[PDB]
């Protein structure tokens, strides 16, 4: 294996399934219905990432997609991820602030809407349509943002203080991290070609790490996940 | 772009983005938990619609199938946006009854096989096969209708007046216009071939404007979302 | 269709199609909410099982996957199948025991990575990478059984008699004949091609059936599925 960016996909690999084991062996010896939830939850993302980014390392979870007049290497197996976790990652939110249905179904919607269409904007061979599909898949999580600061706020600030806490600071690396993707995106192989593949691999390690891993770490050590007792 | 249904496909899109976006200012100004969850079921279904009919016009969503030995374009976008919508119609519907779980599970459950073997029956190559699973599918939409008649019915009346009153008025738009749709598979290019594609197209646009957005407009002008207060 | 193979998934699915038949007449006249639950459940299904083994019949559900340098028939409805069937017969049991919420989650999520790794392995060009694939699959299988016997065992005793004694001989059931499946994979066309695939196409045929009807059988017939009355 000679891709240059195949160190991060090896890395990544590595990590997320160090992640796994953590938490795994971390939330044996958990009771709690609601401390459950939560580790279940919080594991299955590191899970299927790891079974993705190993897929990326042994060159499954790749194809090329023909645009601006060259075979372009996709990496669609980050999609596939990211349909399973990033609801996952929206659902610890949500649970956590204990949202009602109809806005966690509103989120997870929009979010299988941002992840399709950056998928079909991945995948599509007329170059300015691209932008089409990522302008979209941004407008979708625009509206999940949106949620999180304008709707959920209001009820965790309700809370328990401890869970108002840890909202908060989960609430503010979500926003930080998820809306780096979308740069990336768009300077790297799939949109405008500025930063290499090699690097734009290593930028996403570094976010789906953070994201998923670093996320979990800081949820899984609070007492909000914890019924009070 | 020269396909003669390109029209039926943009104003689809038109009609299916602005219907979400109406739905999307409508449903801001709802604090109500059950008037919430329809509103965020509701805009789900043009929004997602939407995605799925400019995947189309851009021609995304259509793919070569050879039968009868024709190269045929089958627009297979459809189904991907029929697997998630028409559940969350059922659901809409389901929810307004106060529906059990057991029935909501055998309804979506019903309504995948229903689209899944219509989509295989889609891309099906051996041409008297593809009737094999129209039949399939259209055994699972009876299945579906007899549930809404003969289940869903008999809860509706024992809720409240308004309840009741707005189920009837959107059961019957449901019956009337999902059984157009095994009609227009059949007689149109993915079946028999006698209505081309680009009068099929104009079809489904209709149908699916009506079902969607036409039965949101009933559905979330109805006081029958919101808690009795 | 001279695929010798043929017989077994003529003969698959029509037990599948005869077994959904008996759960819908059957489960036809139950009003119990609870035992509503199972009978749509179970009922499910051998009805997608039909659908898929009549794709495999119609030769629909066949692709052919270079590796070890040869042209292998490979069956990918049976991956298509089990996404669906195995958490449905997970949701099953995990009823039986009123498993809680995060207990349900971690075994459907790693049903998921089960199916998912399978199939990838199945797909996979790279010989010996199939049994890279093969080993995340069956760890996660292994999860599952774990939780089977070490944590519904501990709360189905605590539930009624009846519960615990339906329970017990299902999860016994499920732990025989689930642990088949990634020995034939691993003996057959798919791993290391010791067993030929109409062979293989048997032995699948015989544990698809009686993992599914043979247990709704059991299930269906037992008092545990219905509230105390
Ligand atoms: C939190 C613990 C870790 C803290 C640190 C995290 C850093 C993550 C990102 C690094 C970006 C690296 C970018 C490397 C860019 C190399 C560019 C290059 O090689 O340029 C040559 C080219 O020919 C002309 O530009
Ligand atoms: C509710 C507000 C709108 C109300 C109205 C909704 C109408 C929707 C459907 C119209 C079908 C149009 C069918 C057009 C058929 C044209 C056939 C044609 O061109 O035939 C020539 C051919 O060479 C020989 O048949
Ligand atoms: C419960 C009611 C039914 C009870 C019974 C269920 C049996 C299911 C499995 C049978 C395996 C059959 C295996 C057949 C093997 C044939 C091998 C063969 O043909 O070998 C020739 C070859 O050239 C050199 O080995
Ligand atoms: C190098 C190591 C790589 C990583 C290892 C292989 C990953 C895939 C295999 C198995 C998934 C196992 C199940 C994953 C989900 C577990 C959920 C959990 O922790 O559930 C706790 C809950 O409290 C329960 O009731
Ligand atoms: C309640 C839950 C709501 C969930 C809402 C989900 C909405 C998803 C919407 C749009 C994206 C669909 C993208 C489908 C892309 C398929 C691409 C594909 O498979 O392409 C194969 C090949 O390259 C070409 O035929
Ligand atoms: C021309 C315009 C085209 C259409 C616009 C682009 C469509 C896709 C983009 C974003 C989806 C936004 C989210 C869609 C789902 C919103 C759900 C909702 O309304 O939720 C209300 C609920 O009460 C909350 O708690
Ligand atoms: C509880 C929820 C229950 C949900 C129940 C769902 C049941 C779906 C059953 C059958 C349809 C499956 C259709 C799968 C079609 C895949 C076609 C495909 O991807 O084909 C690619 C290519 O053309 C060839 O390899
Ligand atoms: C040869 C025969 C082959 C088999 C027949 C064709 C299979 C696919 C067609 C229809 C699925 C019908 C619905 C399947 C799910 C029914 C669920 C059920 O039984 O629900 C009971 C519940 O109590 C309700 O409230
Ligand atoms: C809460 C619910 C949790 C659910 C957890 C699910 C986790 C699934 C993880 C990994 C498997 C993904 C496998 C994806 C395989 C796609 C193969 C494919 O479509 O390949 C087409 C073609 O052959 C090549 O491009
Ligand atoms: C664990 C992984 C996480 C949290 C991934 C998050 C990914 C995104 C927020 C992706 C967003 C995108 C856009 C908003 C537009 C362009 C395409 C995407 C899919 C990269
Ligand atoms: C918003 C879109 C809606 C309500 C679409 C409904 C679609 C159907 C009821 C499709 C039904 C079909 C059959 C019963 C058999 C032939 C194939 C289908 C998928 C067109
Ligand atoms: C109705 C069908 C059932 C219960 C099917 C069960 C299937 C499995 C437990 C499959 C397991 C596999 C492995 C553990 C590894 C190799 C690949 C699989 C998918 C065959």
């Amino acid at each position: 294996t000679g891709r240059p960016e195949w160190i991060w996909l090896a890395l990544g690999t590595a990590l997320m399934g160090l992640g796994t084991l953590y938490f795994l062996v971390k939330g044996m010896g958990v009771s709690d219905p609601d401390a459950k939830k939560f580790y279940a939850i919080t594991t299955l993302v590191p899970a299927i990432a790891f079974t993705m980014y190993l897929s990326m390392l042994l060159g499954y979870g790749l194809t090329m997609v023909p645009f601006g007049g060259e075979q372009n290497p996709i990496y669609w197996a980050r999609y596939a991820d990211w349909l399973f976790t990033t609801p996952l990652l929206l659902l610890d939110l949500a649970l956590l602030v204990d949202a009602d249905q109809g806005t966690i179904l509103a989120l997870v919607g929009a979010d299988g809407i941002m992840i399709g269409t950056g998928l079909v904007g991945a995948l599509t061979k007329v170059y300015s349509y691209r932008f089409v599909w990522w302008a979209i898949s941004t407008a979708a999580m625009l509206y999940i943002l949106y949620v999180l600061f304008f709707g959920f706020t209001s009820k965790a600030e309700s809370m328990r203080p401890e869970v108002a806490s840890t909202f908060k600071v989960l609430r503010n690396v979500t926003v930080v991290l998820w809306s780096a993707y979308p740069v990336v995106w768009l300077i790297g192989s799939e949109g405008a070609g500025i930063v290499p593949l090699n690097i734009e691999t290593l930028l996403f390690m570094v976010l789906d790490v953070s994201a998923k891993v670093g996320f979990g770490l800081i949820l899984l050590r609070s007492r909000a996940i914890f019924g009070e007792a």
